[PDB]
């Protein structure tokens, strides 16, 4: 009768990120996911507006809201391979199976990373790395040089995932960090 | 633009200040939760109750519904002009930070002036449910300071009641 779906989702704010490092301020997956949603939405809208995009930006926000949701079952694994992809995908399916059946098909394509189109997938992973970068920028602005190397390698991930909408974002929103 | 700079501060603004909290909730956590609950409410409406709402728009509006808090701090629900007044001021201050070329995209999200009636309703249902869920968490943890607020908000839920909420309450809430 009842679904534990939201009780489990409610746990996201307990799962802390960047564990291998001293954090001036602990970020949890809840804070992370909202920032990714906001950035991923901003990036989609920019693409649409200036760069010929035709992506559903509202949808992209909702995918970003959910992109790390399976952490409530697995915990957070620090980035630094095929097996983790495994558990995570098992974890995402288990979450999906908690949703009442009559709603399953609304939630499955938000939770299950297989469902992301090529362009949705790009935008969300660009937002994710941005947000990870912005974290490094915050920590460093606080004097915390443990995020130094993480900054550098994230600069590599960003250039790999480079786009016009990312360049706009960087030049326009990031320097204030 | 300092806009995204200032949005990243949502995580800094703490809710339920008048009270001891077993766990401190910030606006960033609340907003994600309201967005998730409000999307579900919308999708429940559409799927079970003949709704024709855009649940994704509703999620996006919910993400931004307390965004101006980063300029004002949180403002406890017990004058009501005084808070509604600072509110409009802060929203516009956040709006004027957005690059002009993108302002039309973010302004409606920040200033909330163009919510349909059903969207106002859904997001507010979701905001009160989340406040209620917080009470339930706190009370489970043995925090009796939220007992009063739990009873306040049951009335708030009753007044905003709907078939969607009734579904969510029956299906998702008791697990809390
Ligand atoms: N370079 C580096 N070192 C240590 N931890 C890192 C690094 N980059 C990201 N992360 C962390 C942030 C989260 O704790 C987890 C997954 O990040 P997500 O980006 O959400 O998958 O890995
Ligand atoms: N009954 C009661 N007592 C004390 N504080 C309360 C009460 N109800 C809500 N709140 C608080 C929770 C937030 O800190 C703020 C506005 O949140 P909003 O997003 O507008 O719910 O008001
Ligand atoms: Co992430
Ligand atoms: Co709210």
């Amino acid at each position: 009768k009842q679904s534990h779906f939201f009780a489990h989702l409610s746990r996201l704010k307990l799962i802390n990120r960047w564990p291998l490092m001293r954090n001036v301020r602990t970020e949890n997956v809840s804070e992370h996911s909202l920032q990714v949603a906001m950035v991923a939405h901003a990036l989609a809208a920019i693409k649409n507006r200036k760069f010929g995009g035709n992506v559903n930006a509202e949808r992209i926000a909702l995918l970003a809201m959910y992109h790390d949701a399976s952490a409530v079952l697995t915990g957070d694994l620090p980035t630094p391979a095929q097996e983790y992809k495994a558990i995570e995908k098992i974890a995402q399916q288990k979450l999906v199976d908690m949703v009442p059946e009559e709603l399953r098909d609304i939630f499955a394509p938000l939770i299950d990373e297989h469902a992301y189109s090529d362009e949705e997938k790009s935008l969300v992973k660009q937002a994710d790395a941005l947000c990870a970068y912005l974290k490094c920028l915050e920590e460093l602005a606080a004097g915390n040089n443990e995020f130094l190397l993480a900054k550098t390698r994230l600069e590599a991930t960003l250039e790999a995932r480079r786009s016009q909408e990312m360049d706009y974002f960087m030049e326009i929103f990031v320097p204030s960090f």
